[PDB]
């Protein structure tokens, strides 16, 4: 009946119409021909009659939270807005407003199961960051913040906006906290084979290595026009957690471990228009994420054939189901981790199910709620998931986080 | 190397890093659901001369597979002018049926599309009819536990009349009993049908593991009941490798997988009624069948039976319990000689099918979401592969149900 997508939850039966899709002022990369809704990226790589576009739609949408639309306020701030953008070709945003739009910004992000918490969110303003050496002291001050010595909470740090005619601020490190992935001379990759790159360029700005699984990378920095610069962070603000399982003493022994802040720092983030190139975000892991994701991927630790074999398994078969049975192992071994060292985790179940109650929220709220269904489901134990058995409907709001370029190629 | 931009989109595989292009979307002649505003390709139903073309694209498509297109033959069979309809010839209805299959973007046992063997009863007439028929197909791919892919294709829609239908979502299922109190004995997911049979005048079982009759039905008639000869349905009692008191259960699940309610789609021609069967892939019977909420629901009863921690969600034991269950499956099916696949050798061989298919037709339509199995999801190969997903003719589609 309405002119609206309809979807539907096969477990419960319930239905509902998206009309918060028809805000989407972005176009994704589907067709009615073929759905490219799989692809990690859709595929690539500052004037007035748009930009000017993106940030009266912010603008409304910010006195609209308020509930102070089209009031008195809201047309000053527009016409100020257009006053800042033609005599300057860009535009400032207010305290109030940037924690608004960062906030919707991880209220928007489809492919994150988290947002329940998206209200709860502190945002650190560093827009009067001026080198690299500030970005360092801001970045530490955020990892102190958010870590909170194991109770985590969920934060970002927005740095300075781009302005044509100079560089941005950036942090080249896709996370702040990575592993060193080293390559070997046999071939193979000693460490995170996922940060081979990153490690190699860290090396060359002047970093001296160390043949370990699990050192902590540096950040390279980089303050507009000019180079990156190194900063190693102190040992002490990165907190770890050692890795054991409640039953199965022997896999403490792989020396196994993980860091406890997963804080992304390659994004871009957008508001109104403005693009802040460097916000580094942090909230508090998924259990699937580092059990499933960062330790079983073939890519990665690639450790699944080490545990089975522990275990007496017959790795010589795929009926055996081996892989199975040593994955949750494993991921059992990191929530007993966590909450043995009272460091925030939550496991794939309980996200889930917060996230179905996110849905509701946000449909009586927005009447919808963009969603990636690829990234919502576990990697583990997907059909006994509640999400799994909920249609999702993906589209793209601003403000957004956003793919942007690596600095150096 | 490698289109760019969105003519002929790029995949890539990240476990590998490597990299294709898909220029078989371009054959699409049907749109999706999916816009550039918004995608729903998460959804599981469409929302929802013209056949003189359909018609010759098939043809085309046909004669093009025989290394004979463009000839005299092609060219002479390009009825439906005295008619408006046409019929196929029986070799065009093989390679129209293996096509269909070979096109379903949720299939991920598509490896063995060649192998199909293809029953034509486009010649029946009555309801008595179909169940012979049936009963045959159920036999031949049963081949007593050395399972074979089938698909008995009956009378296409004759517009004006009904349409032959076989109300039963699969040819075997089991009984669903609601039974006062507001639980269910049986499979949930079948009470409907039951109900139906019943109504119908099937005199009920009372067991947690009644095979189901067959409700067929001949054009513009009221469908009629078939009770399957029990010696036909070959059924597999579970049991655990390990833990012995698992077959105490008394669980079981029959072996073979036939879908029977899909309308096939050749040529522009639909065929209502097309049965098609292959064999289970473990997770199908052991995560969903058994352990979804609302089917045999069996999940907490064998956490507490393992003795696993049910009181909070972090000492995982669905997660635990799900494994075990679906190793049961396999444990059961091998033990029984009855084929079956886990879910890590059919995606493996998914994978390989895709690389075919690259050579072959330069890609091949996938739907992400049914492609990854229910369980262990990136534990398999597949889940690292970006895919593109469209639709093809031949086809299978769902139709409303005749009631
Ligand atoms: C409160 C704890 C929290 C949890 C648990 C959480 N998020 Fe997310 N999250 C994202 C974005 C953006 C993505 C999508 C990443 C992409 O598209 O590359 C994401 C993705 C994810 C994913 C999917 C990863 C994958 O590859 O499958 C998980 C799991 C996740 N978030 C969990 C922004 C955030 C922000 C930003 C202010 C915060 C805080 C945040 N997320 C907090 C959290
Ligand atoms: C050779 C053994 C074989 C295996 C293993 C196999 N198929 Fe499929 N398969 C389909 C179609 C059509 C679908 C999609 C069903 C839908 O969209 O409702 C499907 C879907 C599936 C699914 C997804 C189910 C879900 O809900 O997640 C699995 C798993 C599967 N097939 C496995 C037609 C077939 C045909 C028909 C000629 C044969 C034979 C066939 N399939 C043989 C096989
Ligand atoms: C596009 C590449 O994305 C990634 O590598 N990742 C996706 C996003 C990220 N995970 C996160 C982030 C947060 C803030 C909390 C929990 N989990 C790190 C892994
Ligand atoms: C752009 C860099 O991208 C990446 O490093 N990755 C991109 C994809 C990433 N995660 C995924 C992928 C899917 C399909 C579902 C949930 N999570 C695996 C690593
Ligand atoms: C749209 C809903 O579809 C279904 O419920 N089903 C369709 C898919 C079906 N599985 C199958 C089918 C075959 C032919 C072989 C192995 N497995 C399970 C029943
Ligand atoms: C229209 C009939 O639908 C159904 O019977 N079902 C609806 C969905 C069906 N399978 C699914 C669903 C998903 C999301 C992925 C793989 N397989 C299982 C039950
Ligand atoms: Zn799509």
């Amino acid at each position: 009946g309405p002119k609206f997508p309809r979807v539907k939850n096969w477990e419960l039966g319930s239905i509902t119409y998206d009309t918060l899709c028809a805000q989407s002022q972005q176009d994704g990369p589907c067709t009615p021909r073929r759905c490219l809704g799989s692809l990690v990226l859709p595929r690539k790589l500052p004037p007035a009659e748009q930009l000017l576009s993106q940030a009266r739609d912010f603008i409304n949408q910010y006195y609209s939270s308020i509930k102070r639309s089209g009031s008195q306020a809201h047309e000053e701030r527009l016409q100020e807005v257009e006053a800042e953008v033609a005599s300057t070709g860009t535009y400032h945003l207010r305290e109030s407003e940037l924690v608004f739009g960062a906030k919707q910004a991880w209220r928007n992000a489809p492919r994150c199961v988290g947002r329940i918490q998206w209200g709860k969110l502190q945002v650190f303003d560093a827009r009067d960051c001026s080198s690299a050496q500030e970005m360092f002291t801001y970045i530490c001050n955020h990892i102190k913040y958010a870590t909170n010595r194991g109770n985590l909470r969920s934060a970002i740090t927005v740095f300075p906006q781009r302005a044509p005619g100079r560089g941005d601020f950036r942090i080249w490190n896709s996370q702040l906290v990575r592993y060193a992935g080293y390559r070997q001379q046999d071939g193979s990759v000693r460490g995170d084979p996922a940060n081979v790159e990153i490690t190699e360029l860290c090396i060359q700005h002047g970093w001296t290595p160390g043949n370990g699984r699990f050192d902590v990378l540096p950040l390279l920095l980089q303050a507009p026009d000019e180079a990156p610069e190194l900063f190693v962070l102190p040992p002490e603000l990165v907190l770890e957690v050692p890795l054991e399982h409640p039953t199965l003493e022997w896999f403490a022994a792989l020396g196994l471990r993980w860091y406890a802040l997963p804080a992304v720092s390659n994004m871009l983030l957008e508001i109104g228009g403005l693009e802040f190139s460097a916000a580094p975000f942090s909230g508090w892991y998924m259990s699937t994420e580092i059990g499933t994701r960062n330790l079983c991927d073939p890519h990665r630790y690639n450790i699944l054939e080490d545990v089975a074999v522990c275990m007496d398994l017959d790795t010589r078969t795929t009926s055996s189901l081996w892989k199975d049975k040593a994955a949750v192992e494993i991921n059992l071994a990191v929530l007993h981790s966590f909450q043995l060292a009272k460091v925030t985790i939550v496991d794939h179940h309980a996200a889930t199910v917060s996230f179905m109650k996110h849905l509701d929220n946000e449909q009586k709220a927005r009447g919808g709620c963009p969603a990636d269904w690829a990234w919502i489901v576990p990697p583990i134990s997907g059909s006994l998931t509640p999400v799994f058995h909920q249609e999702m409907v993906n589209y793209i709001l601003s403000p957004a986080f956003r793919y942007q370029p690596d600095p150096w190629k």
